């Protein structure tokens, strides 16, 4: 009925045009703590359908979420309806970056927790990911099923375990964001947290219960006599759960002036900030890309969150970075399960759009060409693992290198480098999963069989002193350019990691931040690019053309950062400074090709004299194991490089983290599962690059270059500078 395809098309079409009806959320949670089966239950109580949602094959066979999935709900709450505009994100960490594009383009998260496992690693990633974005978050605990079936547990300890989780997130919540947590807090009683289970289609919260006149004993007593589908009935999930979003989570008129905030560091005040504030659909469009993805009929899909302004065919919009007006084919909605073609979209949802040939993810489109775009959409961690990949049919080579290109343009948190000169392409990601899923696809959807080398681990390249200055020259000799350089200090590094500096914030805004975190205030006021992982500062004054010339400098840095001179792996960790330099006054002797390799000639001569050596990624490892098995656990996480930095015991079982190199990680699924027979839990985060043993630099740095085809000898700053 509800969820008629166009009953759902003429009540959504009618919603979408009024924003204190929305209300755009995502799902998130560690993995298997039951995203999907919530998803699904929501769609399915709300009438919108009858797992439909992992609707890719590999998601049913295994069991697991790959892509995050778009559908939407009418819930009707307080005698009215509501449009729910929902994300299912993957849990797995190789597939974060689906999470961190979902949570660009909503406004609210329902964080779901297992109640037995309780608050896991990948709990805090997303609720970290959530805050960053401004989004708020209210908690859904599940399987309250389990625990009340396999622990046999009271009414008083059921619930001294529950508050123990609510407590938790609450914890999580407060050190992440101290100076909202009074307004973020999550309080069962006033109904922020529900309780139930998603697969069994119920739920509860304190309110709820309270007017039911239910108790928490007599769900135990529903679920001991097998008869949760009758406390369905009583309790529905869908009503519990959709009354909690339409009551705690915000609409767009509440969260986007809160959005913005993060997203944007254009001026609130300005036109386009007080639209996008206002939800205008009459203000000029202004629209963040957060995915893109392919249609087997419509082609190249962009979806996004329209935020200012209104979408309709025919409609031009500039994209960031890009010269020329792109047109709008088809504007879309998710309607329940579907992406539905409508007439025009209005700012407040989430929408799909073809016909952006220049759209990638992270984009602005907008009307005015020169609106200030929004932040790049950056994931928590970077590629750490990387196999070669090859066409394995000589007809199959042009198609190859679209298909690779393609996929790394719809998930960023990919690299790949194409060869078309010898067809070896390589391809990084997050894990293994993350690339034998991109390689199944490939063979699967573009019908290119492709061969795939063993995965190996992409270090970095940084400096460990200070050196300079140095000396880079123009070819034409006009031009000089003096480079010091030295590694960034830790908490300099986390404000870029974090992207909480920007060279587009005003300059005292930025320089602020800067010297509170230890930067000098003349290294703070000079810095002039901050890229993803390394900064640029100019000391200079006075020089006449710099300004001009800048660009072509800063040219010159990204071309070194995309490769270091060690073994052209990326760096990471660097300042950079430019301490003078020398520019002939005609420009007809200072363009690209003299000033570019001036540049980046000072930068690699300057990283080699400063003490050059190679990062290695780092992983932490979580083991839950019973006592019986610890010693296994140990022994395979100690074999592998790897050291332990905590271990709890709860009950007869142990928490055991770890850290241990990704190169020394692959196969630890196999060995854990024997090593322990089967019984240790386990799960990781990303922890960082750390420096390399200095007795195995050379061998590491040779062994890269031999992979690569490089030159057989240890670079050195006479490679780069010649008198
Ligand atoms: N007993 C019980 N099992 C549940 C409940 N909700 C989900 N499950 C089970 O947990 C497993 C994972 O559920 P799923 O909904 O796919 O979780 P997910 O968090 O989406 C998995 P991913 O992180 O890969 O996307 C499934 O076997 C599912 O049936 C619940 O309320 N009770
Ligand atoms: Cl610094
Ligand atoms: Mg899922």
């Amino acid at each position: 009925g509800m969820g008629r395809r166009k009953k759902m098309v003429e009540r959504v079409t009618t919603l979408m045009d009024k924003p204190e009806f929305i209300r755009n959320i995502g799902i998130v949670a560690h993995i298997d703590h039951g995203k999907t089966t919530l998803s699904d239950n929501l769609l399915a109580g709300a009438g919108m359908i009858s797992l439909f949602m992992d609707f890719d094959e590999e998601e049913q066979k295994r069991g697991i979420t790959i892509d995050s999935a778009n559908v939407s709900m009418v819930h009707e709450y307080e005698g009215k309806e509501y449009l729910i505009n929902l994300i299912d994100t993957p849990g797995h960490v190789d597939f974060g970056g689906d999470v961190t594009r979902a949570m660009r383009a909503v406004d609210g998260a329902v964080v779901v927790v297992d109640a037995v496992e309780g608050a896991m690693p990948q709990t805090e990633t997303v609720l970290r990911q959530a805050l960053r974005e401004n989004v708020v978050p209210i908690l859904f605990i599940n399987k309250v099923d389990r625990l009340i079936m396999e622990l046999k547990l009271t009414p008083q300890d059921m619930q001294i375990r529950l508050g123990a989780v609510i407590d938790k997130i609450n914890k999580l919540i407060k050190g992440m964001k101290p100076d909202s947590y009074d307004g973020l807090r999550l309080d069962a009683a006033v109904g922020k947290v529900a309780f139930g289970s998603a697969l069994n289609n119920w739920a509860i919260s304190v309110p709820f219960m309270k007017k039911t006149g239910i108790g928490f004993k007599e769900v135990i007593e529903y679920c001991m006599e097998d008869q949760q589908q009758k406390l369905a009935e009583r309790c529905p999930l869908h009503a519990v759960v959709n009354d909690m979003v339409i009551r705690f989570l915000p609409n767009p008129v509440q969260a986007q002036k809160e959005r913005i905030k993060v997203i944007w560091h254009g001026d609130k005040g300005s036109e386009i900030g007080k639209s996008m504030a206002n939800v205008d659909p009459n203000g000029k469009v202004a629209l963040m890309i957060t995915d893109i993805s392919t249609d087997p009929h419509a082609g190249e899909v962009a979806t996004g969150r329209l935020f200012s302004g209104t979408l309709e065919r025919g409609k031009e919009v500039y994209i960031s970075g890009m010269p020329n007006p792109n047109r709008i084919q088809q504007v879309g909605l998710f309607m329940g399960p579907e992406r539905i073609e409508v007439d025009r979209i209005t700012a407040g949802n989430i929408v799909a759009v073809t016909g952006l040939a220049d759209a990638i993810v992270g984009s602005t489109a907008s009307t005015d060409k020169a609106m200030v775009p929004f932040e790049s959409i950056r994931h928590v961690s970077e590629p750490v693992v990387t196999v070669a990949v090859e066409a394995k049919h000589m007809k199959d080579l042009p198609k190859l290198v679209e298909v690779l290109r393609q996929v790394a343009k719809e998930d960023p948190t990919l690299k790949v480098t194409i060869n078309q000169e010898t067809g070896e392409h390589l391809l990084a990601g997050m894990g293994e999963l993350h690339l034998e899923i991109v390689a199944h696809r490939i063979q699967r959807d573009k019908h290119v069989e492709i061969t795939t080398s063993k995965p190996l681990v992409v270090y970095r390249e940084t400096v460990s002193a200070h050196a300079g200055p140095v000396e880079g020259k123009s070819p034409n000799r006009h031009n000089r350019f003096y480079i010091e350089i030295e590694p960034l200090q830790p908490a300099i590094f986390e404000l870029v990691r974090n992207g909480e500096i920007s060279m587009k914030q005003q300059e005292v805004e930025r320089r602020d931040i800067l010297m509170k975190a230890g930067m000098s205030k003349e290294e703070a006021k000079g810095i002039t690019h901050i890229s993803e992982n390394n900064i640029f500062i100019d000391m200079t004054k006075g020089i006449q053309y710099l300004n001009e010339t800048m660009e072509l400098v800063l040219e010159g840095f990204e071309e070194v950062i995309k490769g270091g001179p060690l073994s052209r792996e990326p760096v990471m960790g660097l300042k950079v400074k430019l301490m003078d330099a020398k520019l002939h006054e005609d420009s007809i002797n200072r363009g690209p090709a003299q000033v570019i390799p001036a540049s980046r000639q000072a930068i690699q001569a300057a990283m080699l004299m400063a003490g050059a050596t190679l990062l290695e990624p780092f992983q932490k490892v979580f083991i839950h194991v019973p006592q019986e098995q610890m010693g296994g656990a140990m022994r395979e996480i100690q074999g592998r490089r790897g050291a332990i930095l905590d271990m709890k015991t709860e009950g007869d079982t142990t928490i055991i983290e770890a850290k241990a190199p990704v190169a020394q990680l692959f196969g630890f699924a196999g060995d854990i599962r024997s090593a322990t027979e089967g019984r240790a839990m386990w799960s990781t985060e990303f922890l960082g690059f750390e420096p390399i043993p200095a007795n195995m630099l050379a061998e590491t740095v040779m062994g890269i270059r031999q992979r690569k085809g490089l030159k057989l000898e240890m670079p050195k700053p006479s490679d780069f500078i010649s008198p």
